[PDB]
C-alpha cells in the first residue's frame, strides 16, 4: 500500500493511530524526536509490523528535507507540535517555533518532494472563544492563546500552498480535548477551564488533585452542568485514518472530529468515580462568569463526507481511559 | 551611542535608513545575505561612517544566534524580506519561509540575547482589501495575498513576545507602495494593481513597459482617476528612526506612514513624463472590476504621536526617485 510518514507517531495520539495504520497495508513511517514520545511504546509495535522508525527533529531543516528526498512518501499525517495553551501563554515563542515554523518547512518540503496528501491535526482552539453553543468549521477563526494562533497560521499557510498547488492536498482536523492526554501545565492550575474537564476528573481520582469544583448548576441544560466536547483517543485516531482515506478521491477540506454531542459536568464526575473507584472530593461553586453552557464541535460535515465512525462514544469507557493514562502521566 | 542592527540593510529602504543611522551618534551594524541587496552601496557607505557589516542569512539560525549573543544589540530594525505580492500568489512558502519563519527565529533571538527595542517594516497589504477609502491602525486586518499574510502573522508573534515580555517593545510600521523600488519579478504581471503605479509608470518611461493603462477616468475624485498611496523612500526611511525614537519613553505601538492623502493616476503619469521626459504610451481603458476609487493611509496617529515629518511630499521629486532608481534596477 501507499508510504505514509506519520509525524510525532511516538506521541500520545500519533502512537494510538500508528497502531491503527499498522493493520492496513499501508507501507507506515514514523518521525519523532522524542522530547514527550516514549521509545518503548514504539519498540512494543515494532513488535507486531515493521515500519521505519526515524528519530529527527521537525526544527533540521536539511534532515527533513533529506528524508523526504529519499523516502519519496505518498502520505503525512502531522502529530508532531507542542500542545499546552497554558505554556504558550507563558512562551509563545516555543510555540511558534515548534509548531508554525516547524510545519512551515515540513509543507514547503511535501511541495519540492511530491507529498500531495497532507493530515493537519489542528484544533478547536483555533475557534478561540466561539459566539454559538455547537461550532461549525464556518465559525470564525479568533485564537486568544499562542497556542491557538501558531496552528492557525498553519492551516493557512496549507491553504496557500493547495492554491498554488492544486496538485496538493490537504485534510485539516479540529477537535476539543482528548481523554488520557498528559498535559504538564494542567495540575498547576487550580480552576482549569471546563473543556478539561475529563483531565480534572482524572486527576481527582488518581489522588493528583484534592478537589473537583462544579462551577454552576443551573444552567440551561439537562442536568444543569456545563456540557463540553471530549474525544477517545482511538476515535480521534481513527478519523486522521478516515481523512487520508477522504483525500483518494476528493479536494483538500477542514473537518471538526467530534461525537455531535457533549458531556455534562455531572456525568463525567459519575462516570469517573464509578470506573476508578474513587469517591474524590467534588463541591458545588457558584456559575463562573463568562463560561457557556454549552460549547461542542458541530461533528456533521465528517460523518457527511467520509466513512469516520467512532466506536468509544462511552463515557465510561473514555474516564477509564483518561484514568488508566492518568496515572502514567 | 545605542547599539542598532539594520536586517536587510543593504536592499533599498534598508541602506537610505541606515544612511540616516550614520549620521545619528549610534553604534549601526547591517546584516543582510545580498539575495537582493547590493554591497556596493553598502561600501560606498561605509566610507562615509564605520559599520559593521555582517553578510549573514536569517535562515541560518544557529548563525544568527552566534552572532547576537556576540554582539548584544539595544535594538534592530528588521527590513529583511521577500516583498513581492505577485511573486507571493505564484510561491506562496517562499513567502512563509523568508518572512514569517526567518522573522519568528529573529525575535526568540532577540528575547534570548536581550534586544528589547524591535521596530518591524510591515504593510498596508495587512489591511487586505479594506471596506474604506482611507485605511487607520484599528482598520481590520484581513490580508489576501501570501505576502500580506506572512507580514501579519510576524506582527501577531511581535504582540504576543511584548505580552509574555513586558521588557520587549516593538514598533511596526505599515505603509503602501515605496517610490523607486525594485520589484523584478512583478514586471512579469500584465496588469498590476493601481497601488503600483508609480512603479509601472517608471517601467514605461525607462522603455521596460511598451504601454500603460488607465482603467477609468469617471471616478469620483479630482480627476477622475483612481487614487493612490505613494511614499519616498527617505521619508519612509526617517519614519523609521522616528519609530525607535518612540520607543525610548513609551510603549509598543503600530503606525501607518503616509502624507495623509494620495495621487491620483493621470497626476503620477503627467509628472514620470514631466520628470523622464518621455511622452510612454498611455490608453484609457474602462473601470476595472474590484477597484476602488480610493485607497490610502490615514496618518494621523503618527504625525500625533511620534516625531516625524515628511519632508519629501512632492509627486515630481517622488516620480524623480521613482525614475532614477529603475534604471538602477
Ligand atoms: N487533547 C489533545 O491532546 C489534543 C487536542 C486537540 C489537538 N491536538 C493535536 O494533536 C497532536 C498530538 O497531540 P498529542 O496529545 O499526541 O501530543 P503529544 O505530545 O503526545 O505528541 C506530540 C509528539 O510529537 C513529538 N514532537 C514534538 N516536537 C517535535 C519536533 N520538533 N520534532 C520531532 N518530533 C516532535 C513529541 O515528541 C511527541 O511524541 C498535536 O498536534 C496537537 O496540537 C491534541
Ligand atoms: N518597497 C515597498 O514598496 C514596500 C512597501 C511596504 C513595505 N515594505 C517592506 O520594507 C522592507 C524592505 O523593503 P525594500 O523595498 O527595501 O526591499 P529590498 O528587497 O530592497 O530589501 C530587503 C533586503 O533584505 C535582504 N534579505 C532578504 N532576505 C534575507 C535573508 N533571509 N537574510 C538576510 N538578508 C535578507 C535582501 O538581500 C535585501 O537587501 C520589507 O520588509 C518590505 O516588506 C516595502
Amino acid at each position: 500500500g501507499s508510504k505514509i510518514l506519520i509525524s510525532g507517531g511516538a506521541g500520545y495520539i500519533g502512537s494510538h493511530t500508528l497502531r491503527q495504520f499498522l493493520k492496513t497495508d499501508h507501507e507506515i513511517c514514523v518521525l519523532d524526536n522524542l522530547s514527550k514520545g516514549s521509545k518503548i511504546a514504539i519498540e512494543d509495535l515494532a513488535a507486531t509490523r515493521a515500519f521505519k522508525f526515524f528519530e529527527q527533529d521537525l526544527s533540521d531543516f536539511q534532515g527533513v528535507k533529506a528524508l523526504f528526498e529519499r523516502e519519496k512518501f505518498d502520505a503525512i499525517v502531522h502529530f508532531a507540535a507542542s500542545i499546552e495553551v497554558f505554556e504558550s501563554m507563558q512562551n509563545p515563542l516555543k510555540y511558534y517555533m515548534n509548531n508554525t515554523v516547524n510545519t512551515t518547512n515540513l509543507i514547503e518540503t511535501c511541495l519540492q518532494t511530491g507529498v500531495n496528501k497532507f493530515i493537519f491535526s489542528s484544533t478547536a482552539a483555533t475557534y478561540g472563544e466561539p459566539q454559538t453553543p455547537v461550532v461549525s468549521e464556518t465559525s470564525p477563526l479568533a485564537p486568544i492563546n499562542p497556542y491557538g494562533r501558531s496552528k492557525l497560521m498553519s492551516e493557512e499557510v496549507l491553504r496557500d500552498a493547495s492554491m498554488a498547488n492544486p496538485e496538493f492536498k490537504h485534510c485539516i482536523l479540529r477537535y476539543f480535548n482528548v481523554a488520557g492526554a498528559c498535559m504538564d501545565y494542567t495540575l498547576g492550575q487550580r480552576y482549569p477551564k471546563a473543556t478539561l474537564l475529563i483531565k480534572v476528573a482524572a486527576e481527582c481520582a488518581a489522588g493528583k488533585r484534592d478537589k473537583l469544583f462544579i462551577f454552576g448548576d443551573d444552567y440551561d441544560t439537562k442536568d444543569g452542568t456545563c456540557i463540553r466536547d471530549f474525544i477517545h483517543v482511538d476515535d480521534i485516531s481513527s478519523a486522521h485514518l478516515a481523512a487520508l482515506d477522504y483525500l483518494k478521491e476528493n479536494e483538500s477540506n477542514v473537518f471538526n472530529v467530534g461525537y455531535g454531542h457533549g458531556f455534562s459536568v455531572k456525568e463525567v464526575i459519575e462516570a469517573m468515580k464509578k470506573v476508578s473507584g474513587v469517591d474524590f472530593k467534588v463541591e458545588l461553586a457558584p456559575r463562573r462568569a463568562g463560561d457557556p453552557s454549552v460549547l461542542i464541535s458541530d461533528a456533521s460535515k465528517i460523518r457527511n463526507l467520509t466513512s469516520w465512525q467512532p466506536k468509544y462514544d462511552d463515557l465510561e469507557l473514555i474516564c477509564k481511559s483518561a484514568f488508566d493514562w492518568e496515572k502514567q502521566c
